[PDB]
């Protein structure tokens, strides 16, 4: 809880100071109409239970971003491991993510916040 949060004298999360769940909910239907929208990327997620997944990864980013809901889901490297996933391809998908957040009004200076910790990531997520 943010006021309990606060009530204990913690630092505000980047969960809390946009929004919480729902504000990640919102970000994250817009982030995969724009990342299922992109001809560069559409194939790697031809296999896939859409609904499964936003899912899957409103509890990661959730997670990462100092919310108190648990992740369910597999680890970073192995799912993610032997899908051809490149640099290239990383940075795409950080820019939908980055364009999703600025569409739902999330100030640049947090949406430069969140990238910088989504970015380390990437060593699990590219093959190299
Ligand atoms: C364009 C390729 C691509 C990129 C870039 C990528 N992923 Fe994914 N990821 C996928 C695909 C495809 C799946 C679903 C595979 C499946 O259907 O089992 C997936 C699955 C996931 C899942 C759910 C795993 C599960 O247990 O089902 C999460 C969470 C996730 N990715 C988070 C991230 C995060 C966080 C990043 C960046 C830091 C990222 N992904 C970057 C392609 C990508
Ligand atoms: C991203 N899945
Ligand atoms: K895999
Ligand atoms: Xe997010
Ligand atoms: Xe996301
Ligand atoms: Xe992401
Ligand atoms: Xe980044």
């Amino acid at each position: 809880g943010l006021l309990s949060r606060l009530r204990k004298r913690e630092p505000i999360s980047i969960y809390d100071k946009i929004g919480g769940h729902e504000a990640i909910e919102v970000v994250v239907e817009d982030f995969y109409v724009r990342v299922l929208a992109d001809d560069q990327l559409s194939a790697f997620f031809s296999g896939t239970n859409m609904s499964r997944l936003k899912g899957k990864q409103v509890e990661f980013f959730a997670a990462a971003l100092g919310g108190p809901e648990p992740y369910t889901g597999a680890p970073m490297k192995q799912v993610h491991q032997g899908r051809g996933i490149t640099m290239h391809h990383f940075s795409l998908v950080a820019g939908h993510l980055a364009d999703a957040l600025t569409a739902a009004g999330v100030p640049s200076e947090t949406i430069t916040e969140i990238l910088g910790v989504i970015a380390p990531l990437a060593v699990d997520v590219t093959s190299g």
